[PDB]
Formats: C-alpha cells, structure tokens, sequence
C-alpha cells in the first residue's frame, strides 16, 4: 500500500530526471562509447585512416597534446587550408573498437595510447565524422516520450509511546522444514548506522500451529526499551528466523523493516515482510492509533563558526589525528577530543569522516549541531566522500551531502569505482535516494557507466535480502537506457548464455569427446552470429560479427575454460580473443584486478609508471564470466619446463631472449620485467596474495609480469616471505649472476610504490569496506580490513617503511639473498 506508492513516487522522479537528458543533446546522448582516459600528471607515432586516401597518414604526435589539435594535425596533412573542412564535425576513433577519443583530453591520457606504449604496438586511429560513426545505442524521441516501467498528526520527538509490535506468524513453510525442525523462534534487533541501539530481543520457541503445518504462530508482543522519540529516522528492525532441530539452532532467513517509511511516517498496523529461502510471508503487527506519527528533523540552527581562541599545547595532538591515515583504530579519548575541537578542523575538509565517527551519539537533540557544521563545511574530495556512503553513516543529510560532493568526480574515474557504489545502495533504506539518482544520471550521460551498472546490478540480484531492491534499480536503468541500449544488452545476455552452455558442456565430456563437443556446441553460437552481430560484454567497443570456430579451443586446466575467438565486424580492427570460464566466482578476481588497477592509477598520478598489465574480467552470472586474454604470454611454469628441457638458472632469461634477440630488445624486456615485477611484489604484499607460484604468475613476451589467479586474497594470515623472487627472476633484474645497479632500481621502485599506496591507506580501506556486503569469502569482517591496514603500516614514516619493504625483498630472495648487500 505504501511500498507500491514508494515505487510510484520513484518512477515519477525518474521520469523528471529523464527530462534533463533529451535525445537531441549529443553531449549526454552520443550513441557511442567514449575511449577511457586516466589523467597522468614524450612522442608517439599514430596511424590515422582518412577517407579518400589509400594509405593512412602516419606522423609523430606530442603525447601531451590534446586530441582536438591531433584531429586538425591530421587535417593539415590532407588539406593545405582547413578553413572550409568543418574541423568540428570530425572525431577520432580507435581502429576496430567502436570507442571515440575525447577531444579535450591529451592523447597520453587515453588508456588505449598508454597500453600501446607499454606493449610497443602501433596506435591505429580513424579520422571520421560523427555522421559515419555508428550511433545505434543512441536514445530516440520515442524513448524520451516513453514512461518508466520498473489524519491528525503527532511529531516523533513528542511521541513517548514505547516501540513495540507483536510478531504474529510466518506463512508457507516447506515440507523439509516440518521434517527437520521441531520449533522456531525470531531474534529481533533494532539498529542505526549499521549498529545495534539495544541488545536483540528473542521470541518464544514455538512449533508449527495445530492442524496447519504451513504456519508458525507466535502472536507474542515484543517491547524494546526505547520510545518513538528516541528512534533516529533511518532506524531499521531486523528479524532473523531460527529453527531448533529435532532429536546450535540454524538461521533460516532474515527480514528488515524500516520503522519510518519514505514519507517519514512511523509504521502502523499490520506489515507483511517476505524472507526468501521459496517465499515465506512473516506478519508483524505494529500499534495502530487514530493519529499518524511523522518524523520531523531538528529545527535548523543557523551559525557560521569564525575566528576562535587558539592554543598551541593541544593543536599538535589535533593535527596529529587530522593527518592520521584513517578513522580506523581511533580510540575513545581521541574521538572526544576531535569532537570538542571539531570547529578548528574547518580548514581540512577531508577529515569530516573522522569527525562524524567521533560523534557521541545521533540523538535528536545533538543533530542540529551536526547539521549546522555539515551545511557550513567545505567540499570534500569525491574519493574521501565515499566513506560517508558506508554502513556507519545512515543519516540522509550526511549521505545526500556526500553525493553532492561526489558530483565533482569524472565519469572516467567513477567507471572503475562502480562495484562499490552498487554495494553502497544496500545502506540506502529508501528506494529513491540521492545515490541511485546520481548513478542513473551518470548512466544516462555515459554509455560505459550504463553498461557497467547493468552487469553489476544483474549480479547483485542474487542477494536474497536485497534482490528486491536491485530489481527496481535495474528496471529503472534498463527503462531509462532506451530501446537502443536494451536491445544490445539482450544480445550480450544471449551470447553469454550460449557461451555458458558450451562451457559446461565441454567440462562434462571425456578427452576424445571434448574437442568434438566444442565444435558441435559452437554451432548454436554460429547460429546466433548469423542472425545478430553482438558487442563483446567484456569490452563493448568490440563488435563481433562471426565466430572463428576453427580457432576456438579450451585451455587444459581444472575448470576447462574456453578460448572464444571471434572475427571483428570492423575490417580495420583485429580478431577478438576472450576466455569464458564456468564454475569459479570471478567477483573476487574482479576485486583483485580493480585494487591493482587503482594502485596503478595512484602510481601514475604521482609520475611512477611500473608498466603494469591491466586486463579485464567480467562476471556474467553466478560463478561464470569472461576474462581478457593477454597475447604472447605464458605462465612461469611452462617457461621453466620448456627451457629446463634445454640453462636452469636462466629459463626466463632465455625465454625473453627468444622473442627479444637484439641487445636493446633484451634490455627493454629486462627493464619491463623490473618495473612490472616491482608493482606485482608491492600488490602481492598489500592485498596479501600468498598463493603466488609458477602457475599463478604469468609473463608477456615483451617482458611484463602479471598475476592471473586471485583465489587467495586478503589472506594476511602469513607466518614470519610474502612474495618470492627466484634466481631466474633475479638474473633478469640484475642482467647477470652478480648484483648490478638495476637491482637497486628494482628496490627503489618497490619502496617508492609501497609508500605511494601507504599514502592512500584510507581509499583502499574504504574500497574494501564497501565490498564486505558482497559476500566475497575472505572479505566478511572489519577485522579483515585491519590486516590490510597493518600491511600498510600508517603509523611509520616513509623512511622506516622503505627499510621494512627492503627487508621483505631480502627475505623474498631467501637462500640466494646472501649474494646481495644489506
Ligand atoms: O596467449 C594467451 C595467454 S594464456 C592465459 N592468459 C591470460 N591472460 C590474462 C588472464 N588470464 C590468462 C590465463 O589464464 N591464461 C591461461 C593460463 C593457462 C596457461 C596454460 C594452461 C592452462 C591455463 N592468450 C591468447 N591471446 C591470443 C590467443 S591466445
């Protein structure tokens, strides 16, 4: 009745969000993906295909120069005078990939240019006009006009009535339940900011009702020692059903009711909540007076607190905690102090999460002072504001304000943070929030964000508690996306469903059968591509028209992953090679890759390029997805065995020399290793990945090292080498059997990198904190964050930290560590 109304009110606000995004505005409705940029605080050759010319013009561009001027550098090559050529209309796209470079960004900024530079591959672009550019994903006029398909009052603070409700009954219990369990009981808890207000109240233990084995009837009144006036707005009642077995009691399912609804009215009368195991209806009867109780916020306190009495004596302790890594591990006496001297910290905005976490309580009286500070507070950094969207800050005024600061973030930065933002929706108790409107707004204005949100929300649906919420959010995204986007995403969904069929069919056969099974199973995929051309879900810029069945294969390892080879719909493009894996939960692989990618962004933003391999991985359902295949790369295992057949101190060295024969070619390959290895060693330690052996590490022919398996992750239960540097690796780093200055470089890079991540301890702890609700196996507790914080040693300075990591490296070498110098 009220939840149907909430859904109605949601849709109408989404209908008026759509108004800000007309189909005519190309800015927000391009119809194509924008090639991503990562601002990085140098010459390259680019090869541009131009309409009319038989050969593409190849010239050297300044990496620093903007795409706009490179477009008319290319126009200067064809036209002696570019005054009648309508320079504005022309754009630059990557050859093969239906992604357009951003005109007002440096060429060096673009991820594609960065990648090409790393691999030393050719930058192939195409100069064209947006007329010729494919805009099939663009929204239409139809899409714009289309609708979205997914009495007397007492104010709360006066209400002295006690929070009580009678748990009445659960309906529709299963046959295997009445079999197993003898009696059932509910545990009722009341929380705000994700923390209990009072200890949970347990119900009486009751069997199924007489002459009705589908029903459990308690009909018991539960009374909490709290008045209605003491309840914060975002108060939530949790009910967990337990069942004591016949002949510890087991948690059958959870339910959460918000005590205040979306129009600030206290829940009255009978409320039905549905817990999933199978749909069980649980009835809770709240009191039902002749009057509606509404929540009203505290009266606005208007103050501008300016110059104040200052002391030196305590200012030092103040700036000590201001410049603390995070609000994690902050003791009681530290909080009371900061809270007292909060108005002095007005010149350091990024420490507001530290201040709000130091608040004595969120009592109605103490809110006017909190809101007074908040609405005179300077803007936070988007990445800092993330903390305010976590569980421990449920207040709407905090969250709404966190999202307003968040609006300052770029699409390109947001795109890689979306998993955390999707999880953050679980801490929004109301469907229609500032956060969901923010996400939907960005999705409308950027097709990469919309595309990413789709897959993330579709994975989130599998949450038994929050699956209902995400259903409405994804319905809003798909509706608002338009027919163009929808029809394309449908094709992508069908492709993965087909690739999924063959994947499990392949694994379910014998050795002989496997190769024939694949060739036969792929016929149904061949059929798909004859009636449609599909964009690759992993990288939707690539459009596959046909499958190269003769090139398709399986990787002979334990899940028997597929090697799907599709031919590009663009002849200027290159063949599409992706792996489709089934069985393994690729979400923790996704997180590891994300964390490593963010480490890379941090490093690059401080001018440290460790030449990291950053490959994609997408979960396209439960325990299945596709992984980007890095070309001309093998595992250290295969390298070690193939060149142990032919010495046994230099198998990697002689592998790199095979593909890099000249002195300068081997030099650049050895150098690539040094940098990439340093980055891997740092990442291995900080994220705690102790399953790093010859199979789990991979090496590109260009010299770049990278991890592939992330089964062990946040496993900081290690006995006192985190990472391993074998004699093979050391030989490549040194360029010899005796230590050189190249090892000093490796050690310098490691420590320098380590420290740049230590500087962003807060970000990493926030990013890992927000992924705890995901259900990833290692990430289950805040304690699991402490392990990462301990690895980052925020207490120590860069001097001591360098000494620590340098001792990690000396330990890493192990037996052969004797040869090097302390
Ligand atoms: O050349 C390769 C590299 S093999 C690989 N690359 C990866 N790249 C990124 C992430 N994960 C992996 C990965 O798991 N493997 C397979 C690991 C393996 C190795 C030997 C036996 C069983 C399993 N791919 C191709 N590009 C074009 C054609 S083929």
């Amino acid at each position: 009745a009220v939840q149907n109304d909430e859904v109605a009110a949601f849709c109408q606000s989404i209908m008026k969000l759509k108004t800000k995004f007309p189909y005519t505005d190309h800015c927000t409705n391009p119809g194509y993906l924008l090639s991503p940029v990562t601002v990085q605080r140098a010459s390259v050759k680019v090869s541009i295909e131009i309409e009319g010319l038989q050969l593409p013009v190849t010239f050297t561009c300044d990496v620093s120069s903007t795409v706009e001027i490179i477009i008319m550098q290319a126009l200067c090559w064809v036209h002696d005078d570019l005054n009648q050529v309508d320079v504005g209309s022309y754009i630059l796209k990557v050859c093969g990939q239906e992604e357009v470079l951003q005109n007002n960004h440096c060429l060096g900024s673009h991820e594609h240019i960065q990648n090409c530079r790393k691999w030393d591959t050719e930058i192939k672009l195409q100069l064209l006009t947006l007329s010729a550019m494919c805009q099939n994903l663009a929204r239409t006029a139809e899409d714009d006009e289309a609708p979205v398909d997914l009495r007397n009052i007492k104010e709360a603070w006066t209400a002295t009535e006690q929070l009580q409700f009678t748990v009445y009954a659960a309906h529709g219990i299963s046959s295997n339940w009445v079999s197993n369990y003898e009696k059932y009981y509910l545990i009722c808890s009341l929380s705000h900011n994700g923390k209990d207000l009072f200890k949970p109240i347990q119900s009486k233990k009751v069997g199924t009702y007489k002459n009705a084995a589908y029903l459990i009837k308690w009909d018991e009144l539960i009374i909490f020692p709290i008045q209605i006036s003491q309840l914060p707005l975002e108060s939530v009642l949790h009910l967990t059903l337990f069942g004591v077995l016949n002949q510890g009691p087991e948690a059958l399912g959870k339910v959460s009711l918000t005590l205040f609804d979306f129009k600030r009215f206290l829940t009255c009368g009978t409320k039905l909540a549905y817990l999933w195991t199978e749909r069980i209806v649980l009835q809770v009867d709240f009191p039902s007076p002749a009057f509606d109780i509404i929540y009203t916020s505290p009266q606005i306190d208007r103050n501008i607190i300016k110059l104040e009495t200052l002391e030196s004596d305590i200012k030092g302790k103040l700036l000590d905690i201001i410049h603390r890594d995070s609000s994690f591990g902050l003791s009681k006496e530290d909080k009371v102090f900061l809270w007292e001297n909060r108005y002095y910290c007005l010149k350091h905005p990024n420490c507001l999460p530290k201040i709000l976490a130091s608040a004595p309580n969120w009592k109605w009286a103490n809110l006017a002072k909190t809101y007074s500070l908040l609405h005179q507070w300077p803007p936070l950094c988007p990445l800092a504001a993330l903390e305010l969207l976590d569980a421990k800050f449920a207040d709407q005024e905090v969250r709404s304000l966190a999202v307003s600061w968040m609006e300052a973030i770029s699409d390109d930065e947001l795109a890689d943070l979306l998993p955390q933002f999707v999880q953050a929706l679980k801490y929004e108790i109301y469907l229609n929030s500032s956060l969901v409107r923010f996400l939907l707004s960005r999705a409308l204005g950027n097709i990469q964000i919309a595309h990413s949100l789709y897959w993330l929300l579709k994975d989130a649906l599998h949450d038994t508690h929050f699956g209902s919420r995400y259903e409405h959010v994804l319905g809003a995204l798909l509706s608002v996306g338009g027919k163009g986007l929808r029809e394309e995403l449908s094709k992508q969904m069908k492709l993965v469903q087909l690739l999924g069929g063959v994947a499990e069919k392949v694994r379910q056969a014998s050795g002989s059968t496997r190769q024939v099974v694949l060739q036969k199973s792929m016929e149904r995929v061949q059929s798909f591509f004859l009636r449609n051309k599909c964009r690759l879900p992993l990288k939707p810029s690539l459009v596959a028209k046909e499958l190269n069945i003769k090139s398709c294969s399986f990787f002979s390892s334990n899940a028997m992953p597929l090697k799907v080879t599709m031919v590009n719909a663009d002849p200027l493009g290159e063949e599409i090679n992706v792996m489709f894996k089934v069985g393994e939960d690729l979400r923790q692989d996704m997180l590891a890759l994300q964390m490593i990618k963010i480490m890379d962004k941090i490093w690059l933003k401080e001018g440290l390029d460790l030449r990291m391999v950053i490959f994609r991985c997408l979960s396209t359902g439960r325990d299945r997805g596709m992984v980007e295949l890095v070309p001309a790369s093998d595992t250290l295992r295969k390298i070690q065995v193939e060149y142990g057949v032919t010495f046994k101190d230099k198998p990697l060295a002689e592998w790199l020399r095979k593909y890099n024969p000249s002195e300068e070619e081997y030099e650049k390959a050895s150098e690539n290793f040094i940098y990439s290895c340093a980055g891997c060693c740092v990442a291995t330690y900080v994220l705690g990945i102790c399953d790093r052996h010859n199979d789990n590490i991979m090496l590109r022919s260009t010299g770049h090292m990278f991890h592939i398996d992330f089964g062990k992750f946040l496993g900081h239960a290690q006995m006192f080498a985190p990472f391993v540097l074998t004699s093979d690796m050391a030989y490549v780093i040194n360029g010899g059997e005796k230590p050189t200055i190249r090892f000093q470089l490796f050690v310098d890079l490691c420590c320098q990198a380590y420290n740049l991540i230590r500087k962003q301890t807060n970000l990493f702890l926030n990013l890992l904190s927000l992924m705890i609700p995901s259900g990833l196996p290692e990430l289950t507790s805040i304690q699991d964050l402490k392990y990462v914080r301990d690895a980052l040693q925020p207490q120590t300075t860069d001097a001591e930290a360098t000494i620590f990591f340098t001792r990690l490296i000396e330990s890493s070498l192990g037996s052969i560590a004797t040869k090097f110098n302390f």
